[PDB]
């Protein structure tokens, strides 16, 4: 039996620029098991309409999760992804670094 910590990866798909559209993504890999929750934040408040199915795969003991979404970065809004799994104490929140 093993427990791994998820690497938690954000960033857009392409180089931002204000006002035009892009994804944003949320790449969660190298955690066990496989039981998660992956969000992401806008403002502190919950995306919750995502187009989009995440690609999910184990190789073959780690799991792995790509969980994007589109978006029109700004230069006021703050995105960051917020991750929940049984290795972490509190949910984890990543920031995008722009």
């Amino acid at each position: 039996m093993i427990q791994r910590t998820p690497k938690i990866q954000v960033y857009s798909r392409h180089p931002a620029e204000n006002g035009k559209s892009n994804f944003l993504n949320c790449y969660v890999s190298g955690f066990h098991p496989s039981d998660i929750e992956v969000d992401l934040l806008k403002n502190g408040e919950r995306i919750e309409k995502v187009e989009h199915s995440p690609l999910s795969f184990s190789k073959d003991w780690s799991f792995y999760l790509l969980y994007y979404t589109e978006f029109t970065p700004t230069e006021k809004d703050e995105y960051a992804c917020r991750v929940n799994h049984v290795t972490l104490s509190q949910p984890k929140i990543v920031k995008w670094d722009r």
